[PDB]
């Protein structure tokens, strides 16, 4: 039981914005930013005894980082989700395929919005709730 979301930003300052949101629709979830690469590992252990989701926020670039926390995170068995924030199709694709067929479920978003959207989708589904996805 747990679950990692990989949330792979084009600007680190998405990934922080998006910090405070997942802490929004839940506080129990553990996020951890692209500075803190080496406490990444320790806290996937931490997380499923928590029973809750890490999302873990990746640069892109910082993309070896993401894979081999994936793997790591996919060798315990965890639900493994990829959200690649870039208002590029290609920067989108090529992470998709790759990271997909490693087993992991990937989400592609044009900025803050569908990032957004991805990251309490992926917070769904791994139980935490509060803010309802409703149509507004």
């Amino acid at each position: 039981m747990g679950v990692v979301i990989l949330v792979l930003t084009g600007d680190e300052r998405i990934a922080e914005e998006l910090r405070k949101e997942v802490q929004k629709h839940d506080p129990n979830v553990k996020t951890v930013p692209t500075k803190d690469k080496e406490k990444v590992k320790e806290e996937i252990e931490k997380a499923r005894k928590q029973g809750r989701p890490i999302v873990v926020f990746v640069r892109g670039g910082d993309d070896e980082r993401a894979k081999d926390i994936a793997e790591y995170a996919q060798k315990e068995g965890l639900r493994v989700i990829v959200i690649i924030v870039s208002q590029d199709e290609e920067a989108l694709r090529k992470g998709y395929e790759d990271k997909k067929k490693k087993g992991y479920d990937v989400y592609t978003s044009r900025n803050e919005d569908e990032a957004k959207k991805k990251l309490k989708e992926a917070l769904e589904k791994s139980g935490s709730l509060e803010h309802h996805h409703h149509h507004h």
